[PDB]
């Protein structure tokens, strides 16, 4: 039963790297999975990793005693500006435990009720923008969602106002970040790491990290003086670690600011953009979700309890994140020598990559309609098998903002369904842009206001 | 000293799932385009390297470093072709023995003797088309298999297959086609002892008995009551040993010449005729030369040699779709290929002829265009760039025979008929181990020229 | 072994002041005449070496040691041509990808399909000149851009620019010349980030949006129904034989820009120069009109007839020899090497082939390099390798080389069949430089030979 | 992340220099590198340099367009008697290119075939010395390796016989040379170089230069009264500069003799002593290497082709030089302003130090057994990353005698294995002497003759 592993086409000494010379490597890795099956080895000069696609092996890989979160080659490149932050640190690094234990209070159900007022602030700015568009104008979905998601993490997390809705081009922070993340991804597919074309890029990459830092330094200075708040930033500057009694390193706080601004708005914006794309393509689920939102949101502004009662909006959001997980992959390594699936041996340190979009299209778990957008699959949250739905990672290195994300998207998805009717006037054909995360590109809509007031 | 590209592997099956199609040669071409001039191809128990460039092929065609290898494909046809000229190792007792006995039959001097018999078959083909009614059409590769099988029969063994007296194919042809398909299907077969293939084994033996049944028929018909290729098989003595051929090898040599001596020629004329009806200016230029040179009721031996543009058409056809699409080599001694690839003694190479003939560095960016005028001066062409007939001492013994036949027949077709591609035929290339267009059909308007 | 010559230096600005003219290529041609076959040219951050002799150019055209480079000029054009065929590095994914799918659009078989569309544009030019009143004259480079732009539009994208229905140039060409001239003027700027160039940056971006508003017009008019078999079909539907994929939406956008520009701008300059040499060299003009009268026996010329205008092509070859409308191409050193056995080069060092200077090497062409003698091109086989390089070199040579010559012959053939041309002004040749070359203010008068169409 | 650079404890106006107030600085900087990571700045009165330890940054520093070889304060002190010779000259100095192009012919694998005969001479003297020991005696490894490596460079390079095996104390040349090298290192720590404490050392340094020059005069004169030869010394006197036609300065020619006598024997003996240390400590690799040696060395004297065929022998030598690179460091500076690792900016001219033993101890490259001597690391030589194994420097200023050194070390180590079994009768505990190179100190073994004739 110990069998050898499939492997895609190899190009001499470059091994499989030429296959990653595309603008959409994750959809390219998905296509490789369909041709090679549940698992295949991917070799590049110096690196070797195995890609997992079935719950059968992914449930086995998620045993935290045998496998631990690995920094994929992608995360090492994101680490050049996020450093030893919660996302790009090793589990055994002193700043992971230290930072994890200090910042977890900020995402407790106790913390969420304080954030709700501020999330409604930005949510009203987006509705107010859409109510003030003229009849001929349209809406750029991912651009207005990035306005909303970035402004939200700034106000709830750091009491800093990017004021993105007063900008008609993207915010200067997001442009440098987007280019830095695109650089991170292109460094993966990069053959010569000194070729004449790639010398300028480190000039631009250096310029783009400085712009991002000139902002976090602006956040720290804007706090130093201008006060009274118990934010995520308050725990960062003042929180001591219960296990060691220490506050965060000065260098770590700046690395943490970068982490939460990036990881805390980039993937949520894709989620909302994908979620809204699926609704506009399935008008029965859209009308059913629009009448739940009409039912629960009876005040001019939504309350915290009302958001938790949008069960169908939550099922819509989950079915969206099932098909296109905006954080599309996470990695593990082999703590010790072991056999995976009783067929594949691993030496200690071997790297595994979870393909969340491939896992979420496993026929063995989801059935025949895996490519259909059926929010009705999430009426049985308990009936869903173990390790079959993992858009938020696994285990102790899972996404800390999972409840924060769900609350923000539901609130915002709720008010849009309550306040607008949406037309797919272009018959948008889905084109999924890939930085390291996923979002629909050039997706546009028109929104007829139902002229329901705010406050 | 570079590492070699390799297509997707499927664990213990390696690359074998990739050639699990009915058309393996065209699949290796699509892999050559993705992986380049050379790639490794592993199947359980076998490993071979496929070459695509003149640069590397010119080194593989070096007779001191590489020798003819029996690819896995030829090892399977050896179940009925045995140690005949095609399926023998060069060092086998029967190779040079048969080679030395049979080569006299392909001199430009036996060829003149064959011409009368080629015209016989060639006139039967014209007459079949001239007797078609107005709505009828021609199944091209089927009528070509009629002609070439009859021709190697009459010239080689003084035996009449009478293929034009048959509406269905000839029973020998049916068994030969099934055996060649089995040989090709065995290459891609995962578990070969599975019950799915049990009928195939009993049919494969039934088809060998049929081919041998006709070989008994051919030999007895000669014991009954010439100086042809069969006279030499029975009567020739090898100058090196003074002994004639074993009766077991004789049967294998007849099988070889009946197969290799009509299957590739039938595909060739069908491809040549395909490109002509697809390129009407080349067709008028060729039909004008046949009108010019062929002034008698039947063409003479000298006149065929004067069909120079017709010969260029045939050469340009066989460049694009060489009907024997590959030949195999092994290493013989440890060597380095092209200065980057080390090879151990015995390692196997396969020449992908359709790919070599598509080398833009040799033929230009119009490699897929049908321009017979590239062969206005064949001596200008690099060596080892055009290999439709193999290489070296194991090259095709009958290429002067084929070219003479293909010219003779193509010349008379262009002289006596106008050809309409009345169906807008879309090229579909069927693979046994050889290549042919499959459903290729046309209509033929007779020029009402007597014979 | 020999130090390399360099012209006068100006402090920290190095040689940059020397090209602060409207005609930088003609200024470099002059520097080459004093400094010889190769000289080094320094700018504040960059260094380049200019080659002028066939002796050194044959080595630069050696692809094992040198590959195509993006000069500072092309790096600036890459700001609106992007990843297109012209401004891509050969080691970029999109080059080989776009080359393999678009190369078929220029195979001889396609020329026969384009030929009908090419004739459409040319007939419009003939009848435009036939409808001029007696006192009026002809602006040569102005009507030639009308023709080549409309031709690449019809042959490439099935899009009608309708330039002959236009006042002054089309908005694309009007916007493109500013974008190309901005690119040329950025080469003289000591410090670009200076505030004085904000009007220039604003105007440069405003012109980029205009050109894209037209590629978007072309794409939208196509996917609104679509069985054409043109170059744009291959951009949208063809898949790359090596990778199995088709082109990016982003890249198809970059190639449309690429082909509209380089595919009419150098052709228009070519034809204007040929007509200059014809009206200035009345012996060659009569021989060219006597052949055109001979071969063009039909109301419209056929593909077969244009391929037989041998002397007309020889004029075109001698025109582009003297004034290659794309005046230079750039190369860099794959790895450390010695050029000419005399000058060592580090890996990546930049070379520039000065094409008008290469074509004036008296050691190759003889002592009459300035004479317009079409008969050097009678048996092209005598021409030494790498002495006549108007279309670039190697795998990065001009892709539309056959497309252009055929278009140029067809139009030049018909003008000569239908007209005698008077150089009524004694035009003194003035070479305007965008990044390409064209004669500026060339005018002629044309008396119709009154032959119908 | 455009970071600030770590730096060990500072001591006011002495900066970080007090931390290098040891007789073994490289192992002390190794101790700091392990504590501070891939890079740290090191300040002394007037000097500052940044030390690199990871292949990640060393891959960037070995880029010849961005960084060029620098003469560290250590090499500037060796310049006091080696001058403008190949080792202590700047790349942009006129003599470097000149002397480099004329002497590079002397290290051609065709020139190697000429040396094989002469290298065998000295190597035979080593075996015969050990075959003539009485039973109780033992072998002092680094003294006999230096006896051999010096004899090899003298006979092969200059046709001069030190006859180091016909003496039982070190050669008069070697003692002053070693004192000159120790002096150069010790100047790197002086809180004030004009204190009277150093006055004897300043006279000894001049005394040691005069003796080395007194021998350099003997090697040129003994050739004056001969021809002939076509050795390394012939190329120095007669070789013309290919670009300018000038021969070497007779004041440069002397510096070049000094250079090759030092660099061409000092690191080779340290290598052989280390290689022999690891064999005698890893007894099964010793048996695997002796079997290969018995198999390949079938004649009384070894041939050139046979040395190239001692494939495992080369693997042992390589793992030796990986663990303890006998030239432990080389220095670089910043041609132009650039950013190192995308985190550390550098001004033009700022200096870097590549710490070879730490580079050869990177877990990212060699795995989790980086401290174990597994010669099987060097079987697929292409499987080693680039700029991961740099015992011979980098680029155009890499060690010119690389193929020369390996041919000696392989040849001599081959004959030792063929003719002797080695007993580590003391369980020697490794103590690393540091001049400017590395050698094991007091390393001793006893050798039983395998009684194979010569
Ligand atoms: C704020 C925020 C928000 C959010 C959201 C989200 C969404 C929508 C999606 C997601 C996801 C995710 N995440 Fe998320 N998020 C966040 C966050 C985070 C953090 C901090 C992290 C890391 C943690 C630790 O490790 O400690 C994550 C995390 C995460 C993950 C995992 C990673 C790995 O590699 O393992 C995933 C898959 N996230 N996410
Ligand atoms: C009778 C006849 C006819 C013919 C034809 C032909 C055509 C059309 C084409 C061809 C081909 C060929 N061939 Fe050919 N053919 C023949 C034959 C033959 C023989 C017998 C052989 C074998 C030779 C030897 O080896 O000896 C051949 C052979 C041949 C070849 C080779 C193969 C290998 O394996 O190497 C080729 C490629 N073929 N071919
Ligand atoms: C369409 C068209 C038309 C044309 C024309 C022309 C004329 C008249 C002239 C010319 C030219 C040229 N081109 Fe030219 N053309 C074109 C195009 C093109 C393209 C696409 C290109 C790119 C190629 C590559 O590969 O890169 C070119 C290209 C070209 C060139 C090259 C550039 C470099 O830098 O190398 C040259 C020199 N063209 N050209
Ligand atoms: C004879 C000889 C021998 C030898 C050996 C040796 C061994 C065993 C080791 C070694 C090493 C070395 N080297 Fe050595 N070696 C030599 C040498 C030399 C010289 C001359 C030099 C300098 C070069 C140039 O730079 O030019 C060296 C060099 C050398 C080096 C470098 C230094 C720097 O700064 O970079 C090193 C690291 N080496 N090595």
């Amino acid at each position: 039963t110990i069998k050898e592993m499939p492997q895609p086409k190899t190009f001499g000494e470059l091994k499989n790297l030429p296959l990653l010379n595309t603008d959409k490597p994750v959809q390219a890795l998905m296509k490789i999975a369909d041709e090679l099956g549940e698992i295949f080895k991917f070799e590049a000069p110096g690196r070797v990793t195995r890609y997992l696609s079935s719950q059968r092996l992914i449930k086995e890989a998620c045993d935290e005693s045998r496998f631990d979160k690995n920094l994929s080659q992608a995360l090492k490149f994101v680490r050049d500006f996020a450093g030893d932050g919660l996302f790009t640190s090793w589990t055994h690094e002193k700043n992971w435990k230290k930072a994890h234990n200090i910042l977890l209070p900020s995402f407790s159900q106790q913390a969420m009720k304080g954030y709700h007022a501020m999330m409604v602030d930005i949510a009203v700015q987006l509705v107010q923008k859409w109510e003030r568009l003229n009849a001929d104008e349209h809406i750029e979905v991912p651009e207005d969602m990035t306005r909303l998601t970035l402004d939200t993490i700034g106000l709830c997390g750091f009491n800093y106002r990017f004021n993105s809705f007063y900008r008609d081009q993207p915010h200067p922070f997001i442009t440098s970040m987007v280019r830095a993340l695109d650089e991170a991804m292109n460094k993966l597919q990069r053959a010569n790491p000194d070729d004449p074309a790639y010398d300028e890029n480190k000039r631009q990459f250096q310029e783009d990290i400085k712009v991002m830092n000139d902002l976090v330094d602006k956040i720290i200075a804007d706090r130093k003086a201008s006060e009274q708040s118990d934010d995520l930033l308050t725990h960062m500057l003042n929180g001591k670690d219960p296990e060691t009694g220490e506050p965060l390193d000065d260098e770590n706080i700046r690395y943490q600011i970068i982490t939460f601004l990036i990881a805390g708005h980039e993937t949520v914006s894709g989620w909302l953009s994908f979620a809204l794309y699926f609704l506009v393509k399935n008008p029965h689920v859209l009308q059913k979700a629009a009448e739940e939102a009409a039912r629960v949101l009876v005040d001019p502004v939504p309350s915290y309890k009302q958001v938790k009662q949008l069960k169908y909006v939550g099922m819509v959001l989950n079915e969206a994140i099932r098909l296109w997980p905006t954080a599309p992959a996470f990695s593990l390594y082999a703590k010790e020598d072991t056999v995976l699936g009783g067929e594949y041996p691993l030496e200690k340190g071997d790297e595994l990559m979870v393909l969340i979009p491939q896992l979420h299209r496993d026929k063995t778990i989801w059935g025949d309609d895996v490519e259909e957008f059926r929010p009705e699959r999430f009426e049985n949250p308990s009936a869903i098998p173990q390790h079959a739905f993992k858009p938020f990672g696994n285990g102790q290195r899972a996404c800390i903002g999972q409840q924060f994300s769900l609350h923000e998207a539901t609130l915002v998805l709720g008010m849009m369904l309550k306040h607008f009717d949406f037309e797919d006037h272009t018959n948008y054909e889905l084109d999924i842009k890939e930085t390291l995360t996923l979002k629909p590109e050039g997706f546009v809509v028109k929104a007829k206001s139902k002229k329901i007031p705010l406050g």
